[PDB]
């Protein structure tokens, strides 16, 4: 009963039903859901057994403030769970919690006249109805929650947890190919179901590649005539010998017709999942274009109706299977060979382009080094293996023979191996073996990427695979957003069965997780039927009519049910807890999104969050975006500086669909300059207007730390949409804070899309300089924020850069070719000494104060 159970609510959550799975009798797709339910059922049996403070890492890891992982006095109120009663203590920012824990039980026993059994070290502190805690060696300010509270003055509010209150919480929570010298060839038999002009011939260019390099050159069959059904029954003979073929070797066609014209593509993996090279004929499902697209996924449209369809036929190249060779014949052929015997002027030409693209002669000189490069040079790996001859089988196991004596390199270079330049299952699989060590913090940091690269994957049984479902069944916060970056693509029909395939994997390693996350999806659920209504009432009636019909709406029980009493998709945390219908409505732009909010009495002041629900765009850029500045945040804040940034979250949870988070005290610019009569902000003149309205906000001494808050942000932001590239910046789009705070929302474009300039709006420069016309010192003390913010980020051009390359798997439109991987280069000037970047940027940094100036002079 039960098992059936779990099934229907799998299929429910993933959003496909599991007999679907079972429907395409693929041993490949079979083999993965029996090997990797075993694997994720063994973390669950790990994880029910954990000590109690194991449990309190794998469900509220730790949130550190990027200063820790690598004096000033607080007030803190403190309680115990079974009581409404509370004390609150003077404590210091560099006390351990445990101080604070000894400190809430000793009075607790003067309270209650009785000296308690329990000790500091059994507790642990739960942030006011969080899913957040406080624990470890960690003084207060290293915690993510406590300096939060520093910065808004407020008083973080904490309950003591005992072992046995945990423990009950995990208890609750339970579950041979090198002798086949003869030049590769198929049987390009016909096509189906193909729709083009009947005026035009149809020709098949197939091609061979390993990732993006061809194996060999490109070949085109004969002009057959436009109809549904082409013939050709012709032999294709490719320039390679089938034992020179690598194990990632893909077979990629392109339909198309001519007088060009695109009409479709496939492609293919020559040996199948079990190392056997693939026998017999094939149909291909074709995707439809719009001419060769060797990054495109080795597996059939599922369309199988209305999609083209090629009949090809990889002929029997011997009498018996053939496997490719085993890793212990591989690294025997790659042990015998001659080392480089270089002299010193080549050695020191060697160290010139290994520490530098390179001409022929340059590859020559790392390949007959190759021996030095594993010794002296082991981080030049990805540069040694661009140089390989990949349909050359002797050259490949030389090469890997070196890969398997490779010592471990640090986390920015394997993150450069993972990109499809690197198809080599042996690369790829060093690749997760030198990302082990990625903490959960820096994982989490990185995670869209690792699951974009996914989409390269030629195989369901994959090292990355297994990789992510560990880390996410060790860790419930990287669950939580590994579910969703799947559930969230389960609508585009390439990924729908890798990413199904993983999340029916997950489900059945975390039950519970599955029931918590069908509670999300029951309040999305709910969310796009009310704003489809909305949608279609907007266009019928006013505002005040549609809003209060929202609120009907929202008061039916089923809704109320829904909507309340879940983890936030945008952060598992935060704890939406009591619908509040009276303070949600929607926004008055094209999607009319949903302005959600909530409230909670176990988290009090705190508990007052809101969740946006937009449905009409892809989310997906929004949220890279944001990513981004979060890790600029992060990296600047790695070098002591804070630029009081607002990297507020941004999901997309399915298709067009998705949450944004609720800034609350927060107005746009725009709004703020509407300069309305009988407000506190009203002005005399209208650049006072944003001044007037921080002054309303911040008053006394108040006032001054606005404006410092204002100059940090600023900075960091005329910083990150340049960098960025990010354009269509206007008052509408960018928003302030009553804290001073400025931040950018909606995220329409970025990396050009050509060449954005620097911006200094003489808007913000007028709040940055006090009101005054001239301000000198607090001018140049924002250009120095802005320096110092952009020559860190320049520090880390290769992580952006190796971050953004992997970005290209998600197909985002404004991340399709190496000319926005270029506009990076350029924004972050790599190809420059710090002194002549700066000088450059400096240049840049004048170039828009020339352009601010030109409101000044009116
Ligand atoms: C990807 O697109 C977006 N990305 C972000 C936001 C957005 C937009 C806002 C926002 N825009 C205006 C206001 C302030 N208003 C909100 C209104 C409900 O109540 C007023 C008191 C102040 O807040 C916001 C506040 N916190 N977080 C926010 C996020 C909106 C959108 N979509 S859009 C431009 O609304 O179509």
């Amino acid at each position: 009963r039960v098992k059936k159970l779990i099934n229907s609510q799998i299929s429910l959550l993933i959003g496909k039903g599991l007999h679907e799975f079972d429907s395409l009798r693929d041993p490949e797709v079979n083999d993965f859901r029996t090997k990797m339910r075993q694997f994720c059922e063994e973390a669950a049996a790990h994880r029910q057994q954990l000590g109690w403070v194991e449990w309190l890492q794998y469900s509220f890891p730790l949130q550190l403030e990027p200063s820790a992982r690598g004096n000033r006095a607080l007030l803190v109120n403190v309680k115990f769970e079974g009581s409404e009663e509370s004390f609150t203590f003077q404590v210091s920012t560099k006390d351990m919690p445990l101080a604070l824990m000894a400190c809430a039980l000793r009075k607790k026993a003067t309270v209650f006249r009785q000296p308690l059994v329990e000790q500091p070290e059994e507790y642990a502190l739960q942030v006011n109805g969080r899913h957040e805690y406080l624990y470890g060696n960690y003084p207060l300010c290293h915690f993510q929650y406590i300096c939060s509270c520093l910065h808004s003055g407020l008083t973080p509010h904490l309950t003591m947890v005992h072992s046995s209150s945990i423990l009950a919480m995990r208890d609750e929570q339970s579950n041979s190919l090198w002798s086949l010298e003869q030049p590769f060839s198929i049987e390009l038999i016909e096509g189906r179901k193909v729709n083009a002009d009947e005026r035009m011939k149809l020709v098949v260019q197939a091609g061979l590649f390993h990732g993006n390099e061809m194996l060999c050159k490109t070949v085109s069959s004969s002009e057959v005539n436009v109809c549904s059904e082409p013939v050709w029954k012709q032999r294709l003979e490719f320039d390679i010998s089938v034992c020179d073929l690598p194990r990632m070797a893909r077979l990629c066609f392109a339909l198309y017709a001519v007088v060009d014209c695109p009409i479709a593509w496939a492609n293919l993996m020559l040996f199948d999942y079990k190392d056997q090279l693939k026998t017999g004929e094939r149909c291909l499902y074709m995707w439809p274009s719009v001419l060769l697209n060797p990054a495109g996924t080795v597996r059939g449209n599922p369309n199988t109706e209305s999609a083209a369809a090629l009949v090809i036929y990889l002929p029997e190249v011997a009498p018996h299977p053939v496997y490719f060779p085993a890793l212990e014949k591989i690294l025997e052929l790659g042990r015998h060979g001659e080392r480089g015997r270089i002299t010193e002027e080549e050695q020191l030409q060697l160290r010139e382009i290994l520490e530098r693209e390179l001409y022929e002669h340059e590859k020559d000189l790392v390949w007959k080094m190759r021996h030095e490069v594993q010794e002296h040079f082991p981080e030049a790996l990805a540069r040694l293996l661009l140089v390989t001859k990949w349909n050359k089988h002797e050259d490949v196991a030389q090469m890997l023979y070196l890969l398997c004596s490779w010592p471990e390199l640090p986390v920015l270079s394997a993150l450069e191996l993972l990109d499809f330049s690197f198809p080599d299952c042996y690369v790829g699989s060093f690749a997760i073996k030198s990302l082990r060590k990625l903490t959960d913090d820096e994982l989490f940091q990185y995670l869209l990427q690792l699951v974009q690269v996914l989409k390269y994957e030629s195989y369901l049984d994959c090292e990355l695979t297994k990789f992510l479902l560990g880390r996410a069944l060790a860790n419930r916060k990287i669950g939580h957003f590994l579910f969703w970056h799947l559930r969230s693509e389960m609508h585009v029909p390439s990924v729908a069965l890798r990413f199904g395939l993983i999340m029916e994997a997950y489900c059945r390693g975390s039950t519970h997780h599955m029931k918590v996350l069908m509670k999300q999806g029951e309040a999305l659920s709910k969310l796009k039927a009310l704003n489809d209504f909305v949608k279609v009432s907007s266009q019928k009636t006013t505002k005040p009519q549609t809003k209060e019909m929202m609120h009907m709406c929202m008061r039916q029980e089923t809704y109320m049910e829904a909507l309340s009493h879940l983890q936030s998709p945008l952060d598992p945390s935060t704890l939406l807890e009591e619908v509040c219908v009276e303070q949600c409505t929607f926004m008055d732009s094209k999607m009319k999104p949903l302005w959600i909010m909530y409230s909670s009495e176990e988290a009090g002041s705190a508990g007052n969050v809101g969740i946006i629900f937009k449905n009409g765009d892809d989310l997906r850029q929004d949220m890279l975006t944001l990513q981004m500045i979060q890790l600029m945040d992060v990296l600047w804040k790695q070098e002591g500086l804070d630029l009081r940034m607002t990297p507020y979250g941004c999901l997309p949870t399915g298709d067009r669909t998705g949450l944004i988070e609720v800034v609350l005290h927060s107005d746009t610019i725009a709004n703020i300059q509407l300069n309305k009569s009988n407000m506190a902000a009203t002005a005399a003149f209208n650049k006072d207007a944003l001044l007037n309205w921080l002054k309303s906000k911040n008053p006394g001494e108040a006032l001054d730390r606005a404006i410092e808050e204002f100059t940090l942000s600023c900075a960091g932001y005329c910083v990150a949409t340049y960098v960025l590239g990010i354009g269509d910046r206007h008052s509408d789009n960018i928003m302030i804070r009553e804290s001073g705070q400025l931040f950018h929302i909606d995220f329409g474009h970025f990396l050009g899309n050509e060449r954005v300039p620097f911006i200094l709006t003489y808007d913000f420069v007028h709040v940055i300089q006090q009101g005054k016309t001239n301000n000198s010192e607090k001018f140049e003390r924002f250009r120095g924020y802005c320096e110092r913010a952009y020559t860190i980020l320049r520090r880390h051009g290769l992580l952006f850069l190796h971050l953004f390359a992997l970005m290209r798997a998600a197909g985002l439109p404004e991340l399709s070719c190496s000319k926005d991987i270029q506009y990076l280069k350029d924004s972050l000037a790599l190809g420059k000494t710090e002194e002549e970047a700066l000088k450059h940027f400096r240049v840049k940094f004048n170039e828009a104060l020339r352009e601010s100036w030109k409101t000044k002079v009116n």
